């Protein structure tokens, strides 16, 4: 077999808005590797994906799974020109029951993913003077919330990370966005009731709710050639719930 | 075809974008301040399009124009305030003149042709209103007061109308181009340098930032600035 | 008579936020004008300063005062190196009821005042080699509030203006710098109910509207020389309301 | 006395700020990584402060101090996370050690320090938390990824605080110097040409800043940047 596609790497594609990224990846045309912290839901991953895709097991705290990853898809399908870290989790926690563990998990699977998969595609992108980094950061990097220090440090600096980085390989034409989702439905807020739903909603201008597919569709945009000439910026993508 | 309405669309920015938005599906009327430049934007758009003189700085031609478009066309659905023009001068050399042209054909254009959209969005509960503001309402620039406080003062209109609007689903949105190729080599040099792709932007780079906003793909995007720099400037 | 101190001029200082910001000066030792709408206001600015001020009317909205009434401070009293641009007044309505007389006036009062006033003071500034800029700006040129796009514009290119006029005058050591109070109890908040004061308070992340004090604490700052290396900023004041 | 922590007060930045908290009346511990500085520390305060040896990276040693001082001199109502280092190096130099003393330094130190004293601000319905940014973490400058990611992240963390805490009237802020003078002539100029003020910065300056935050004079803000940069940046 052959693997002609440019390659997009899409970290915790299970569900939601990984998903969603994912097949919008691959409706635009990538090959699509998209990981799950286990090899069952890497399994459905490639279930999903069918010819155009594969899924891989990464736990993104762990350099050396990292490495391997990236190191299997270059010598299988090819250099990860599209890399959109996706895969997240939340330890909340107000700052005085905030452990040291809340902390470090948090910063390690966010920003210390960021640096440690960033660094390791851009040889590939270098080489092909083309590249996408797309980071999920989230409203709440500019819009604090209690209980959430450690999520919004760790997204705040993805964004300061990813300006730092695009002033880097801006001349090699890599390009390194964030995108910040607001309220979106996923199967945590199908798990709020309709009341607080409603509460969330009536904070957004537009009234509603988001869904996985309008993040898909910000980061399909940032991906392709339509958005050639923006880099180091974060593209908000909340319904007026956070303006700026 | 629902009906878009690019102010300035000549040349270049205002021309790109009007020319994307007909290939997107809209029907492009775009307007130019002599009826010598709405033929030849008449000639362009064929059967996609029609242009229309409009000095933005007259209430009145505002309000004959958008009716002539509702009368013609169809409700102006998509809203794109591109017009504009720049009088530099330190503060100590701003004349009184210097400074409302400038007010007026950019932050008073845009007050009262988003105002006068209002009523067709509404009833269509769909509805974009990009505005075209620049680098410069972030990054200040010497000589530039009065552009850049006309441009940052869009975009809080902007904020503030996303907010009044944003129930009936009309989204309102501006975008930031920073440096973009109109027309001054080594001088070129300089901004490119500035620039982290290290090289000015083109129209169509704005254009492109401009079908994404007013599309399907963007309809949970309302109140933001969407800068299309380079990397020039990073927000 | 003498007047040996350095001249502040304080636009709109007869009540409330003008008020606190302009008796502050004079407590830091500036000889203080501060203006009025009205002859009477002007008179009552003129007694509450005694001897190290003067009350004068102005309306901000017609540039043949904005100079006379400089001119004369020029006469009287000294150059005006400390501008604290204070007047104001709001014009709410929802766009779709917003007149080109609302919109006019707030941009004449706001922002035209502000351009109007700076350039006429930037002379005897740049002789002093010294000046201090002062726009008194608002939350909601940041936090969108629906019914106030004209207000909200005018306090927005303020601040763009403030750092084109902070970049132009710098080398001569002239500072231009915004404050941004956010629920301050004045005249208008004492009129709210209690229920709507706690409306407000419950969204300040100190729980508590704040105090015209505080607005004339972070003017006092700015006009200092512990601020001498701080221009074209916003200084937000609004106890966490907005955090930026 | 009130009682002020400062960490890294043994020059620039730090010493001035532990001065001018000592002159506005504060009891300041101020911190070094080594005993003979902590020494140095407790001769320049003499009877209005104490110096005190601290490796910021240590949770063991953090706690301690702050024991220490709860114990001697009373509860601890300023903390001024100063304390730091860079590690410079484009990303593809950027190793793992660079990234990670970096983000222990400032970061996770500010973490550390901040929750460590939370319970007798608390206590007091008083507090001041100010922790030493960077113009960096909003204009990106090559090489500096860790430390930009580094302080943009204190200053997320100090908005999430500053809401939790707020009820309490503790305010938590940050302060981000640009240029300040350090220690390179005509690089200066380079620098000093990139400001609007038309000079570098001075470790003073800086000490305003927090000086003014840490007075009643600030006692309504909170959760904000304080951008002391002679308009290098303008936010
Ligand atoms: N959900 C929302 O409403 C919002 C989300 N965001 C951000 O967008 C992203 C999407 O969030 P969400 O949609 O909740 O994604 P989910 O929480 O729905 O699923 C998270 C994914 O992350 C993966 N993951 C979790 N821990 C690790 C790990 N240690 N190593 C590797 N992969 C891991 C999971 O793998 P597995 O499937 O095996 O568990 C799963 O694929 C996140 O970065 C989040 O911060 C921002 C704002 C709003
Ligand atoms: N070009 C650039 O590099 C950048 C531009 N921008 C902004 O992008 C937009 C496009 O810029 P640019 O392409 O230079 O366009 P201009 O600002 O030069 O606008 C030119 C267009 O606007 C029309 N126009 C001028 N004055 C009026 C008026 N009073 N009423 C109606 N139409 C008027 C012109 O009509 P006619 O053809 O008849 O003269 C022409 O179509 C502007 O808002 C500009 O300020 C932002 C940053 C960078
Ligand atoms: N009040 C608040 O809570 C907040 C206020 N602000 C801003 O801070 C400033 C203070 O607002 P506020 O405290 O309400 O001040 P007030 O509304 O209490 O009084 C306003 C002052 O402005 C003067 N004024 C009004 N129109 C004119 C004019 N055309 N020419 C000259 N002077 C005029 C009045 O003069 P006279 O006394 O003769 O009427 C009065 O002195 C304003 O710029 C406001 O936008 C921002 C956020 C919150
Ligand atoms: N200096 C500047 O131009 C600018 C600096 N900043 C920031 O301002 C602050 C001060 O900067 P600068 O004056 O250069 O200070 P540094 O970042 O050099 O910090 C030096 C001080 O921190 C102490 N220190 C270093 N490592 C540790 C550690 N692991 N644990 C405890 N203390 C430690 C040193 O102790 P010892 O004396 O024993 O070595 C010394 O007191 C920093 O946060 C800096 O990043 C921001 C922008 C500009």
């Amino acid at each position: 077999m052959t693997q002609e596609r440019k390659v997009a790497l899409v970290t915790g594609a299970s569900r939601g808005i990984g998903a969603a990224i994912a097949q919008q990846l691959i409706q635009d045309g990538y090959f699509v590797v998209g990981t799950a912290t286990s090899e069952s839901g890497a399994q459905k991953l490639t279930d999903s994906f069918g010819e155009q895709g594969a899924g891989l097991a990464l736990d993104v705290r762990n350099l050396d799974e990292i490495e391997a990853v990236v190191s299997h898809i270059e010598q299988n399908y090819g250099p990860v020109l599209v890399l959109v870290n996706n895969a997240g989790i939340t330890k909340d926690n107000l700052l005085l029951r905030m452990s040291e563990d809340d902390w470090d998990d948090i910063l390690n699977i966010h920003l210390k993913a960021v640096y440690r998969l960033s660094k390791r595609v851009l040889k590939g992108m270098t080489k092909a003077r083309f590249g996408r980094i797309i980071n999920i950061s989230s409203v709440v990097a500019h819009f604090a919330n209690p209980g959430q220090a450690n999520y919004s440090a760790a997204k705040a600096g993805i964004e300061a990370f990813s300006r730092s980085l695009a002033k880097e390989m801006g001349s090699r034409q890599i390009t390194v966005n964030s995108v910040a989702p607001g309220f979106i439905a996923t199967e945590m807020t199908d798990a709020l009731s309709e009341d607080i739903r409603k509460k969330m909603s009536d904070q957004v201008a537009l009234n509603r709710l988001g869904e996985p597919q309008d993040i898909a569709n910000a980061v399909s945009f940032l991906a392709s050639d339509k958005a050639g000439y923006i880099t180091g910026t974060v593209l908000h993508v909340n319904g007026g719930l956070y303006m700026a």
